[PDB]
């Protein structure tokens, strides 16, 4: 059993994972919406999650990712660092997940549903102490692409969608 999108011969092209990560380390990447509100390490109604990375190892294909997050518990922004592998799932010969590891050995492996150059639809299988659901990740938080939020809002039907990252997260400017 596997979703129905989970099909390398279909859509494996826009499922390329190793990109997806090494794009991390020339952009920020924002989670700007999710389907689910609570996550074992982001914590409760979390919003504000964005990602960086650095150290690409092509051997292991993996990063050294950072995080930032806030969540119901605390009013300041919050960051972590967890280690994250290109891998396989559902069967697929080109890695298409995302296998994060903590620094506590805490393992979440979520899927690549669809991913465009500066965006990615995430699936969270919801097998590792987690919530089902997904995820939309965009290197730009005010301008969301439509062939990503397409793509999300198609997959994550008959959910609630909420956002997550957003402009709120920051007061910017002076005085
Ligand atoms: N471009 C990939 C964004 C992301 C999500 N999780 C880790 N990195
Ligand atoms: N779906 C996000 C799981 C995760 C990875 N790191 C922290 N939480």
């Amino acid at each position: 059993n596997q979703p129905d999108w989970a099909d390398e011969a279909a859509n494996g092209a826009h499922q390329d994972a190793w990109k997806s990560l090494k794009a991390d380390v020339e952009n920020v990447y924002y989670m700007v919406k999710a389907t689910y509100k609570n996550d074992p390490v982001w914590g409760n109604d979390f919003t504000c999650v964005g990602v960086m990375a650095n150290d690409v190892n092509e051997d292991e294909k993996s990063i050294q990712a950072e995080f930032l997050f806030m969540n119901n518990a605390d009013t300041n922004m919050q960051f972590a660092t967890e280690k994250v592998t290109a891998v396989k799932m559902y069967g697929y010969n080109r890695e298409n997940a995302f296998r994060y590891e903590t620094e506590d050995g805490q393992v979440f492996t979520d899927v690549i549903a669809y991913s465009d150059d500066n965006c990615d639809v995430i699936y969270v299988p919801g097998t590792d102490g987690n919530e089902e659901g997904y995820e939309l990740w965009t290197t730009d938080y005010d301008n969301i692409p439509a062939n990503c939020l397409n793509k999300f809002n198609e997959y994550a039907v008959g959910r609630e969608t909420r956002d997550v990252f957003t402009s709120a997260c920051l007061e910017i400017a002076a005085a």
